[PDB]
């Protein structure tokens, strides 16, 4: 027969990783549908409950045709296959509480349940402004993102306060003074602040490219984080907080900023060279907010 | 110096491919910022105008740090590099008319302009219901998708009409009759029809996986098409039209269908075995609408 044993992995992030051992206890090989083994494609393979109530599935749903021979994994007689899954990135395990997790048996009926207390992401934005996730953001990621968002709120309020008392910081990132350009920058930060505070934001963690993040400017307010987001400091230069300000600025409904080159020296040269371009550049907005130093 | 020559590629799809030749005409190697050469990462590298007016950039915007040595491409003295780009997937070239396209010179100022008449995607949905795109859908793709959408509308109206006169087709895909389950199916198709007709749909062409499509059920109404969408027939079994019905059915605001296995035999067994599961399965909805035969 087919035996499925789930065990919790011990670690010190807030992620919820599990080891699933599937074992052919019979005497002839069996075939397991690969789409129903945990892996890089999303499917709802687990029953996740908090305090006896099902939580949301948070992954994608795929159309696949009927499977063919190539779609099945062979397990020999006696043989075990162990696969690890991170569960918090595919089910909503954001609320604190006692959870049970079982795996459903793949096509050729459940593992044991495991149970654990989950600290959760203790934030009203995840339970006007809200924050949702996709692309397998784990509890640690979600928590890191909310942290980054509060930091971003801190620097976007600080930018906005600076701009409300109508100037080196402005000079550095936006160039020679004009009231029209200052009012424009102030309007941009007002809208960035209003998105941080009040809009339905979405962060996605699927991107593995080496840069920081990307958005589609006509698809508010979903920000895709990439590898350099995670390696960046929460605050300071080219920081997580600053990245959020950068990316939010691109949305057509926020500030419609452009990509007019990349980096601090680029940004400084724009300011010195062509204030109108600086006013239209995401980086200049980020660096004005980061104000580091 | 650096010379940039753009030429149009002749072909018989509606895509707009161009060959960009960059040439170091000087005597020492030069370095070209790779991020500003056309490639797999989106940036707005071209000036695209229709009838002398700029059209929208339709690609993503990325945060990158200042570039380092590794980010520059070397071009030797005398040397040319030719790179091809498809332009309709990154700028809005959906309206019929006369277009000019120039490339902006990368960091180390424009190519010649090329001009061409573009047939466009001649559809009010792209100019209540609308259709937007991301993930580099070309004019041919956009046109194929609108075609598929009209086909999907055809089969979703036909499903809805069938369900309005209150039964083999129902039996095949939804199992034994009950008024509650029939009303539920009718409500599901009413909402699928209303999304096809009246909602802001988004199709994305970036996915290269071998299956048909995927959605996030909490991210309406963006459908990601994958390789099997393009190889599928427009109508019939496992068709483009049917895929759209499948995927739209998954959205929480449409019909909240599940992924309860994959394929026609799966679907038929659900119906025979467990009508409540069939009523909750995307495929059963697709196959009921495809009704092939
Ligand atoms: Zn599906
Ligand atoms: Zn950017």
């Amino acid at each position: 027969g087919l035996d499925a044993q789930l065990t919790l992995v011990d670690g010190s992030t807030d992620d919820v990783r599990v080891n699933l051992t599937l074992t052919n206890t019979g005497d002839k090989p069996i075939r397991l549908l690969k789409w129903q083994l945990p892996g890089s494609d999303d499917a709802p393979l687990f029953l996740v409950e908090r305090d006896g109530q099902p939580v949301s599935y948070e992954g994608a749903l795929i159309k696949r045709a009927a499977p063919t021979d190539k779609d099945f994994q062979l397990l020999k007689a006696g043989q075990s296959l162990t696969v690890q899954a991170e569960v918090s990135g595919l089910y909503d395990m954001s609320a604190q509480g006692q959870y049970s997790i079982r795996y459903q048996l793949p096509a050729r009926s459940e593992s044991n349940a495991i149970t654990l207390w989950v600290e959760g992401v203790n934030d009203e934005r995840v339970q006007a402004g809200s924050v949702s996730f996709s692309g397998r953001c784990t509890n640690t990621q979600k928590s890191d993102l909310l942290t980054a968002l509060d930091a971003a709120s801190g620097i976007s309020n600080n930018a906005s306060s600076y701009l409300a008392v109508d100037g080196q910081r402005y000079r550095s990132w936006f160039g020679a003074y004009s009231s029209a350009r200052w009012d424009q920058a102030e309007t941009n930060f007002s809208k960035i602040k209003d998105a941080i505070d009040n809009k339905p934001l979405t962060f996605d963690c699927s991107c593995k490219q080496s840069y920081f993040a990307y958005v589609y400017p006509d698809q508010p307010y979903k920000v895709y984080l990439c590898k350099s987001f995670w390696t960046a400091p929460v605050t300071g230069s080219d920081s997580r907080a600053g990245t959020i300000v950068h990316q939010l600025s691109h949305f057509n409904v926020v500030a419609g900023t452009d990509d007019l080159g990349y980096g601090q020296a680029n940004a400084r040269n724009l300011a010195k060279t062509d204030p109108v371009k600086a006013l239209n550049n995401a980086d200049n907005h980020e660096y004005f907010a980061e104000n580091t130093p």
